[PDB]
């Protein structure tokens, strides 16, 4: 049988709930460790918004979305879907759930992960 591929996570109850490409949030499949293989969604009450973010990760280069420790939900009066990602290099970047892919896609260093990981 076919299934969805995990491309993100959700920070809740001191555990990272595996997030599928379709936003399938697994609260029961959570872990007590930050998955360096995929991103995390810090502060998220609206799973609808979660499914949106993960959706962007399902389209953008896996390496790109893979280059980040955890994402911090920081909306604003002008960007209700403003998310601040934490690069694996130790930097802080900002993006939106609407153009999350484009946001990190424009990053030459992040996308570079695709250039290094040749397959």
């Amino acid at each position: 049988g076919s299934e969805w591929r995990r491309i993100a996570y959700v920070y809740d109850r001191q555990t990272f709930f595996p997030l599928l490409e379709n936003g399938r949030l697994l609260k029961q499949e959570g872990t007590k460790t930050a998955p360096s293989d995929a991103p995390v969604l810090v502060g998220w009450k609206d799973g609808d918004a979660i499914a949106e973010m993960t959706g962007q990760l399902a389209e953008l280069p896996a390496a790109v979305l893979g280059a980040m420790s955890e994402i911090h939900y920081k909306p604003t009066r002008e960007y209700e879907d403003r998310v601040i990602v934490y690069m694996n290099d130790g930097y802080e970047v900002s993006a939106t759930i609407r153009q999350f892919a484009d946001k990190l896609s424009h990053y030459p260093a992040i996308a570079a992960a695709l250039d290094r990981n040749v397959k």
